[PDB]
């Protein structure tokens, strides 16, 4: 295919930062992979089996190839020579989303951030960010069917990109609900036409970033949380919505409330719910103290 291949001799495996059911994660040294940076750092994903595997590891290597964006997961190349096949991703130091909301919490410093809470601005910019990607996806017609926190990662500088991991599978196997035996479904995050009749589309996109806008402002707390399975999915069906942060301003639960409307041809378009949180991000503390 038309990806971009990396030579064995030039990747340098450093240490394991993490390990799913179909997949390992290490740190390492690349060389000569930009053209200013001779030595550089990288994620390494190596593929885990399986004849059926190496077709699904094609997939995702073309479609991460041409779904590149500046708030999209980051893809060098793979390395075909030799097994096991290994996947080059940008390196992005605070891990995940989750993670990293939860650890800068109303629960009690750094060289990215301030010590304590993150601000309203700080928690406004990583909206913003999330959101500006999704914009990019709806453009190209392509649904995620996956949006979450837990699926988003965080580098130097507080930038935030989107992406897939079936890590997440296994490290937060809470957040989803198995079904058939292999199926596992985000409930939590999912509309009421995409659990009633299996339909997934740009609208139930929008329904899953309200869920995002909702977590953020949480600092990473489980929506539903003191719900089960089962109690969540007749929660969201029968139309009960989640209750406002003590952390979100009125203006901003506006804006998920707008992503929640039942009917999906109502529901207001990512671009437009871009444009209110981007244009909340950038705006002057004066205006933002009083929000
Ligand atoms: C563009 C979008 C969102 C539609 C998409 C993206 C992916 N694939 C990923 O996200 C994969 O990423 C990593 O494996 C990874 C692991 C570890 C790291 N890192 C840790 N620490 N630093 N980096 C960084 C990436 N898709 C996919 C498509 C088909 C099948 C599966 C997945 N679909």
């Amino acid at each position: 295919a038309c990806v971009h291949h990396i030579k064995r001799r030039d990747i340098v495996l450093k240490w394991e930062l993490g390990e799913g059911a179909f997949g390992k994660v290490f740190l390492a040294e690349c060389h000569n992979l930009l053209p200013e940076q001779d030595k550089m750092l990288v994620a390494v994903k190596a593929l885990k089996e399986s004849e059926s595997a190496r077709q699904d590891f094609q997939r995702e290597a073309e479609l991460l190839t041409m779904l590149q964006h500046q708030h999209i997961v980051r893809f060098f190349g793979v390395c075909t020579e030799g097994r096991p096949l290994l996947m080059v991703f940008e390196y992005m130091r605070h891990g995940d989303l989750n993670r990293f909301l939860r650890s800068h919490g109303p629960d009690a410093g750094g060289e990215d951030v301030a010590p304590g809470p993150l601000g309203l601005g700080q928690l406004l910019a990583v909206a913003s960010q999330v959101a500006a990607g999704m914009v990019y996806l709806a453009g190209l017609h392509f649904v995620h069917r996956d949006l979450a926190t837990r699926n988003c990662l965080v580098g130097q500088g507080l930038v935030v990109k989107i992406g897939d991991f079936g890590m997440s599978r296994d490290i937060y196997s809470t957040d989803y609900y198995r079904v058939g035996g292999r199926t596992m479904l985000p409930i939590r995050w999912m509309p009421p036409e995409s659990i009633l009749y299996r339909k997934f589309t740009t609208e139930s996109d929008v329904w899953s970033f309200g869920v995002v806008l909702w977590e953020i402002f949480t600092y990473g707390k489980q929506p539903w949380y003191q719900l089960s399975n089962t109690e969540a999915i007749d929660c969201i069906t029968q139309g009960r919505e989640l209750e406002r942060p003590r952390a979100c301003p009125p203006e901003v639960y506006a804006i998920m409330r707008g992503c929640w409307q039942r009917e999906p041809q109502q529901r207001h378009s990512i671009k437009d719910v871009h444009a209110r949180l981007q244009a909340l991000a950038q705006a002057p503390p004066v205006y933002l103290d009083v929000l």
